[PDB]
């Protein structure tokens, strides 16, 4: 009988220092990756994203928080693994960009064709296009919109938004950034109000602050955004405590958790790397982020309560998880903090793996908006930019180094990624693939229309 | 009727500007995934390796070459894909060390074992471990060892030596180098006289200084290692047109090609990348090498000539293929000659795709021994190390950033890369696996005893 199988242990078998005693597997793969192909429709989709998750940021992570040979019951345990390419256009010419936005980026996945960096939901004709969720929610399937960064942040809002720039927050951002997008130029608005427009049962994030605008134009022009979504009859929660009391969330009570004024927190403290820091300093060590709270659902906590609230629809349905911080703690330059986002990523996918494993007919799909700027680099390294010296679960140190910018921020980069699948119609990211045939892939598998 | 097919086209479909138009794939690819898994034995097995080829140099190389919504005929062309890490073992201590040397990564995957870097077919207790060439060539399989480096560099040289120092290339490097290794010491000698002893069917490289030295103990000692090579059977042969002359390579003739002094020449010639070089200086456009040569077999010339030879042997045969200069150039800071190296590599792996494609029974593996340097990123990059700019195919310009060291050499780095293979087995590479593993999944699909 056709049970399709999460790889339970790819963990180094013994002693790394014996023959094959740093083994991740046990026997031949053949039968267990012919276990898990299948084209039955998928009835939902969990897509979870690590901004700027590269194949860097994965083993870094790992090599802190598991060991090098350790393994990740989330991330590592998909089954069916690839490479893809997420190169966006230039806006004047047509012409290949090879460093992405998330911007650009997730517009790809969202909508199919690619776009300049900075849209959201139009192409370089600023044209708009339908997004996986608009389409999900007109088929009547449930919609999940989950993130640990502002709701108007370019990953998030690209599911819900359609705007000539992604600085186009709200209200007044918007009337002088993205004036034909602006509501009283009789555009649809901020991507704070085409949120509020788009109605997705389930949108959970930070990003409070906007909602804290008034409109200037349209029915509930001269009241907040915070007021006509309790007026559109969004259920609002900004706490745990009451993230949990929800019973519902749908058409009529769609749910709208805001749980933070921006970024919600990061899970561990930790300085930044620093020229020559690898020498000067001495090893450092993650510290959990005291201000990260109780009264703040974990992402994996967003994520299971989503997953419950979205599989009362018969129908099926679509999510999109994203681990936000891993991409500004690491264009921040600080190793803890980028690690530590992605093993808070890592139970995200756990949580996602554990429903749909029972589920059976869930597409879970875990990857990155594009690649960024760590190198794990050799403990004796005299690097020109900020470098630092962290103490891994081996107890041995790696130096992770950052020096692609001279700026303040550490740059995205080009390089393909990993993407991995698991479920009806994974088959689709093996190999070589393009960041826009995701969109492809999921609007088959869930049969959308 | 069950035929393994080669992903025949995953370049972008059309317009990239128009939606789906930068769609790498036309259709589901549960069934062609579905047929190209199979547990029967490789009757041969063809390792292509290029040397610090990461997904970085992969993505860039085929920017610059194909353009970004290109495809590369041989290396995208493999359907199971996967990644693997590579981390070392600290030789005092046996924990991991996260960046892995070339000595020490090919340690494991012709082994089995891990070790400390800098070694060649011995663990951390330095004692010999028998290397998967050895293996074949015991169980009655033809060997070839091909590089387009020097025959002692590590790549090439674990398939054969067992030395506690990847520097003990010959005579009297290894006198006081690698003492307890030193013939006159009564070991079992230098990396080029190992190389002499282990007689390999068909060999094929650079490194021909070397080979100049004499012995200094031995039944040839007092004569160089050159001579010994012919005494001993070897047929030499150091240009291109005495290479095709050859209609045998076998135990009694057994064929050494030693086509350069040092390493053989680099594919394009251009520029070094350096402190703002892409705002400071103009766009490049790579250039082929005139030196390279009409009497300087190419990659794929000495790969389809080995295959060719290799062939002959009814039982079957054991293959490594090297393309060499990536990871050279790449710390070099020079990215025409690292792109030229990659392209050149992907005409080698084309070769071996066309013959297994064929034969049928073969198993074709092509990946890294560790990342590099190499970062792709935005044109208006201020970075603190050396960059350039590059007109790519596009007619785009690309960055190419290498900032990991202020010294002379730009550092491998640690990320897990793209394993990809093709054939009877190739399922054990898709997913996370380690580097000792595929030493595991060559032996078994060889069934090697
Ligand atoms: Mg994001
Ligand atoms: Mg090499
Ligand atoms: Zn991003
Ligand atoms: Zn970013
Ligand atoms: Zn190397
Ligand atoms: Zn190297």
């Amino acid at each position: 009988t056709p049970e399709m199988p999460v790889l339970e242990n790819r963990a180094a078998q013994g002693d790394i220092t014996a023959p094959g005693g740093a083994r991740r597997l046990t026997g031949d793969q053949t039968a267990a990756l012919r276990d898990s192909l299948s084209d039955k429709p998928a009835k939902n989709i969990i897509l979870l994203i690590g901004d700027g998750m590269g194949d860097s940021e994965i083993t870094a992570a790992r090599n802190y928080a598991e060991g090098a040979g350790g393994f990740f019951k989330g991330i590592d345990a998909l089954p069916l693994t690839g490479q893809y390419t997420h190169y966006a256009l230039n806006k004047k010419t047509g012409k290949p960009d090879y460093v992405t936005d998330s911007a650009a980026s997730a517009t790809a996945w969202s909508t199919g064709v690619k776009t300049y960096n900075g849209a959201l939901g139009v192409d370089i004709h600023e044209k708009d296009h339908p997004t996986i969720l608009e389409m999900a929610k007109a088929a009547g399937l449930a919609t999940g919109n989950v993130s640990t960064a502002e709701l108007q942040d370019a990953t998030p809002a690209a599911l819900v938004a359609h705007v000539t720039s992604r600085k186009c927050y709200g209200p007044s951002a918007t009337s002088e950034k993205c004036p034909g997008n602006a509501l009283e130029k009789g555009g649809k608005g901020s991507i704070t109000e085409q949120l509020l427009n788009a109605r997705a049962d389930v949108t959970l994030g930070g990003g409070a602050k906007t909602f804290a605008e008034t409109a200037t134009a349209g029915e509930w022009q001269g009241k907040t955004l915070r007021e006509q979504a309790q007026a559109r009859g969004y259920q609002l929660v900004s706490d745990a405590a009451s993230l949990n009391s929800v019973t519902e969330a749908n058409q009529q009570k769609p749910l709208l958790g805001l749980f933070a004024d921006g970024n919600m927190p990061v899970r561990w403290l930790g300085p930044k790397a620093t020229y020559h820091g690898n020498i000067d300093k001495p090893a450092v060590t993650c510290t959990p982020n005291p201000q990260r709270n109780d009264s703040v659902p974990t992402l994996a906590q967003m994520t299971d309560k989503a997953i419950e609230l979205l599989s009362k629809n018969e129908k099926g349905f679509f999510l999109q998880v994203e681990g936000a911080s891993i991409d500004k703690q690491d264009q921040a330059a600080n190793p803890c903090g980028q690690i530590g986002e992605t093993v808070d990523l890592d139970e995200a996918v756990q949580r996602a793996l554990e429903f749909a494993k029972k589920e059976g007919n869930t597409l879970v799909i875990v990857t990155a908006d594009h690649a960024h700027a760590s190198q794990i680099v050799a403990p004796d390294t005299k690097a020109p930019g900020l470098t630092q010296a962290l103490n891994t679960k081996d107890g041995a140190v790696m130096v992770m180094s950052y020096g692609n910018s001279e700026e303040d921020s550490q740059e995205h980069t080009g390089s393909q990624l990993r993407i991995a699948a698991y479920g009806p119609h994974a088959a689709n990211v093996v190999g070589l693939t393009d960041q826009t045939d995701l969109f492809y892939t999921m609007k088959a598998a869930l049969g959308l229309k």
